[PDB]
């Protein structure tokens, strides 16, 4: 019989804006805006906002950023012994490392959460283990593990975390500083070889 059929098509596109202060959100916008009002997200907000990935914060969106405390930044940043500024201007790094910050996975549910239990960030090859602790969600990679201190904020379309500390992708981390946290295991002499891929430490100050 007669059996014919048409393709289909459908798209929009918004760019709200609000700044208020209250203890729940309504949307993205509202989260955002609250965490620039407050200085505990100077750095993370100082990437996000200039990597220009805010656009993705839209409604009806499920999606679970962590947001890390500065001491965080500040924490890895001193440890890795790198410069911000470096990064700042640098929109590959920014995306690159923001990406992880990052959980497509999904608003996570405490059911769910378990030890074993493995979350898949926006970065290919990039994913962390869930790990329960005195009632609270900690996180571990391959490198540097951090802490969430302040968890369950009230937003609107979406979730963020608060973390003590920023995690960090393979192949960020340089061999020195990698090398400090690996002879930790490496006091054992018992694993597989693994070699470098990049280095870092390229920049010079001039007035
Ligand atoms: C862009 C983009 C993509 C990628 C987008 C990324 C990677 C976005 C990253 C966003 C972040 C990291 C947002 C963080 C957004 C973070 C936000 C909104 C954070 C809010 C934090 C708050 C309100 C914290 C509050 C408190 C604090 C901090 C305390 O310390 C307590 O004491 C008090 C209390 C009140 C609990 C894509 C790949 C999908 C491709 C798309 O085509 C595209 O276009």
């Amino acid at each position: 019989g007669p059996h014919m059929a048409t393709p289909k098509a459908n798209a929009t596109t918004a760019k709200p804006a609000s700044t208020t202060s209250t203890p729940v959100y309504a949307t993205l916008s509202n989260a955002v805006t609250a965490g620039a009002a407050a200085p505990q997200l100077t750095t993370l907000f100082a990437a996000v906002r200039a990597a220009n990935v805010t656009g993705a914060l839209t409604a009806n969106t499920t999606w679970t950023i962590l947001a890390p405390t500065n001491d965080a930044f500040a924490k890895r940043l001193a440890k890795l012994n790198l410069t911000a500024d470096a990064v700042l201007k640098n929109k590959d790094l920014l995306v690159k490392i923001l990406s992880y910050h990052v959980i497509p996975s999904g608003a996570v549910y405490s059911k769910a959460l378990k030890d074993n239990a493995t979350v898949a960030t926006a970065l290919k090859d990039a994913s962390v283990t869930v790990r329960l602790y005195q009632g609270k969600v900690m996180f571990k990679g391959p490198v540097n593990k951090a802490q969430v201190t302040v968890a369950d904020i009230k937003a609107g379309g979406s979730v963020i975390h608060v973390i003590n500390d920023v995690l960090l992708p393979p192949g960020v981390v340089s061999d020195a500083v990698a090398k400090q946290w690996k002879a930790e295991w490496e006091a054992m002499k018992a694993e597989k070889k693994v070699a470098p891929k990049a280095t870092t430490g390229r920049r010079f100050l001039l007035f």
